[PDB]
């Protein structure tokens, strides 16, 4: 399947490395998402109350915060994981290479399936709030499978990984608690967040192709490594 | 968590790039699988019935011979997918490279989890035989998940498409295919396949800082750039 | 949808009275069956273990006698609901009337949606025995949805409750049975014979568009009348 | 079992053809409907929860409009299915013949079963409206097993593809889609619809002994008849 | 597990015969309670729904009338099972006795479970009011497992089956029905209460061992020994 | 409901201290088992399932040990939990004591219930040997709830917590997982053993009003004292 008509580098340089014509076919790759009267969907419900009685927990706080979260403000979530701070102040190199693969992760893995099953989200199925929202915020109520925000948190945590070996299995954790706080929330549901994760994948591999990352991905590299002089 | 003790790149320099250090924390990154009595392990047994229904079809076909093959042949298996014959005849350096990360993918991206859980396998806990296999043949019964196989199957697919991002879609459905057949073939629940491709694709962002994969991946793709120029 | 080639009253006159142009479209009227994974499905496996404890039960013996049943002896098998015997030394026009649906019940009501689906049968699903057999018989282990004989039995006791209204009751009660003892003895899933009913009900209409059997159920009505009368 | 007391041909003549004595036993003849707790009524919610999630579709539209209809309404909602008018205006004879069996099948073939189980409809269980009204407008809660609206569509469904056999499958469809309709809407549980279907099909084969009902049918025919030749 | 802090005998005796050391330990005996997104809490759910069903009824009057019972009220709700009025006024001895065993099974035998899983309760988790409160009134939403009441209710009626032998199957009935109140209004989950019976079972054990329970048994004995000659 | 006809103290006073007058009215007391199609039963064969996975472990091996004992063989199963020998060679008169009520809990507490139900026990219902079996040897059927084994079992373990409340905590656990032995080994049901259970704690209440029961436990419990003296 070709990829729906959508931005990509040719109009908006600074938020994707990739054209349309490299977006991962999710809608080929991904199964479709659980139907109404599956076992799997079934599943799904429970993971949202499982979600929702997390609420008022520190996950829950956390899967709050977690939920406030734009896709530009993922980068900087990883920093307790990265161990250094993913700022524009202190990173520039770094916060650059991450911002700038939001569209890839975020809308162009994501983008086939998400337009064709236009999936209800939970909140939406449910008729109440997420659990950082109130009924007076609005929040698009389809286009929940994938997570798009949870392929970017995934992917984001891949190129975190690479970056930073020595604390790779803190930055996963991370990157996958991304992807789990959004189920708490209500905002996905867990086989939205799971299909996420694979588009995710993907996408990071084609990243991997493209000069333009390539270069970035080094220049975070080597930033990073001055990070690691300056700390020691 | 540590992962426990085992082989690396210390031992089999061949079959791994990493060091047990280096593995994938798959204990601490992976939730626990479903357990007898939640709906998430009923829907592995609905996935389970499904593939069994589908053993007498084209995909059970392919299913079984998906089931055939070891850790060592799954380099070759992605050869339609790929466009080009992935040998040691016709490409030894990419067949070399997808061989010497088995070892990272299979084992040390799976270990933790799989020697805390130990989990049964889908034929064992039904006691019959898969689909390509009667009762004559002797299979492990136990450390289902996360699946080795299929953790090798996505972290190759990984690998693959970015040498040939051209076909990275046929490439990412035939990886992903791989982990299904063995749910079709009852070598595997669904999570224990959902579950290799989150660490699978964990142990490439690790690869692509190892000095040894980094070339060895740098001579895959001068070679396939040769391989592209005397087929066109 | 049309319906599949295959045998009507150009070829089998003593079987059906409808021509293929004429059938019921089963393939377009009714859903598709329970997937596996689906909860409808569960309910059907429910059903089945129902069954199957209903084996040793006088329904149970019931169940079996019933499945021991050819198309052609259900006619009869509506006798003591009838209040009289229902054969051919007895009553020939009204036996005459239903052994001559049976192709438009069973078949051609049945048809598109028996080949479009080639449903697995419940005893094939578990690898078993029905309970009127053991495996040194042979059965059909496809073609489950929906259930042919359960149609002949739905049509044939709205047929018999126009010609006994007195004994509508009963006649309805034993048609409805003869669908529940496949269930009980492991012929047919639960919606096999509750989509049987649909289309059984759904030909009885065509048929009485059909002159040839509106003569001959008028025979059957004057012969039941004669019966009555020498009866009382 | 007796049927409970209530309206008939005695005491509306234009709504029933039959007398108490004549109505399907459908106490009798129905099983009980589900049980909380069952797997059964667990996929009727399912059905439910797929029913709401269609109602902001062209096919949701159609529900509401059809579970806007009265008993009366019935008739005129199966023109396009029958490919003209059936309307007091155009085809009186045929408008006549299928109001005047709105009780037989939406009453008399539902009375037994309502009254015994007088089983609480989707919108009460789950204390909200259906898709068709607000909490402004009132609706029985109660006396939902089986359908008498949806008896009343198929019981029409099957009278009406006796008089038009050549569009039987188009007004069969039509009839089976009155009763999804009421399951899209929240004002009957699949499991309602299911059962609707039987106790209807069951009266038309009362209703082809009542004299009454076969003269008005073969003056709907022969009207029919003339509106064919008159079109053509 | 020790008991958490809290009241015992030497707190408040008029409300406990036994120390915390002579507590049950629930934590160790009990298993967990059902978890979101098992079976087990799956059939809590349906225990819910059948009980909000059957509030309208006579038994759900009476599942109100019990669910407005303290803990103090419990002893007098067995008048009718025991056959006598159990009230200070007419049996002094007797209703000293169930009252001083009310911290025994209703808090010592409960607590360490209480305050584990503080398990929050079916109508906080619905997020609606019980069968006999509406949002006004306010009620603890947690350490729902095991039940208390219903603890009391089962110590209860054990001690009163073992003075009136002659009503025991009465007794015992209204005993277990005292729990199955609180499902029916939503006060406990069906798990909560059949949790609550192994340990007041238990806590009937220890409090046999107690001297001043023995004591005050006997004084209930001889006082009921006195009512049945006046009643006789 | 009366109790079934049966052996009681009459006709055998060494295993039963109660008659038949005074049998536990298990069948009006208990709810029905779980019914084929209710969660409750899918939650049983989860239990089911879950057991026969922990047939391979120590646990297991605990519980096929467990499914070996006899109904005389319980009172001595519980000595670790005791802390000392429960024998004839040790404890004559607590052993006495334990063997004289094995027919009160395990077949008068039981029997009403038992023989209405005839419920199917899992082995059978599988068709498979239980965790201490093979085919070989044969054990019944049905009968399967509640446990008798169970009974004893758990009102064994609240005489015994009256005669040794120091260690009330160890015996009921061992009490409670002698139920829970026969869940793992496939003897019975999750409800079998639940309800076992509540008639086991029934009939302990009656045995306090048995005068010969009275004397029995006292003389068990002075002999309980002198084997704390001689250990001390």
């Amino acid at each position: 399947a070709l990829v729906p008509p959508g931005n990509d580098v040719t109009t908006k340089p600074d938020l994707y490395y990739l054209t349309n014509a490299q977006a991962i076919d999710s809608l080929a790759l991904l199964p479709p998402p659980p139907a109404v009267g599956s076992i799997a969907f079934l599943n799904d419900q429970a993971m949202y109350e499982q979600g929702r009685l997390l609420r008022n927990t520190e996950r829950g706080k956390l899967a709050a915060e977690d939920a406030n979260l734009s896709a530009g403000g993922v980068a900087n979530a990883f920093s307790s994981a990265f161990g250094s701070p993913i700022t524009e102040k202190d990173a520039p190199q770094l916060h650059k290479l991450l911002t700038n693969m939001i569209g890839d992760a975020g809308d162009l893995a994501t983008r086939g399936a998400k337009e064709k099953y236009m999936r209800i989200r939970p909140f939406a199925f449910y008729g109440v709030s997420t659990c950082n929202t109130t009924e007076q915020d609005k929040l698009s109520k389809n286009g929940s499978y994938p997570s798009g925000h949870t392929s970017i948190g995934w992917a984001t945590a891949l190129v975190l990984a690479e970056i930073n070996p020595q604390r790779q299995n803190e930055i996963l954790k991370r990157g996958y608690e991304l992807g789990e706080s959004r189920v708490i929330c209500g905002y996905h549901w867990q086989s939205d967040v799971d299909a996420a994760r694979i588009v995710g994948s993907a996408v990071v591999a084609t990243l991997h192709t493209n000069p333009a990352f390539q270069q970035q991905l080094q220049k975070a590299k080597d930033e990073f490594a001055k990070t690691q002089k300056h700390h020691h």
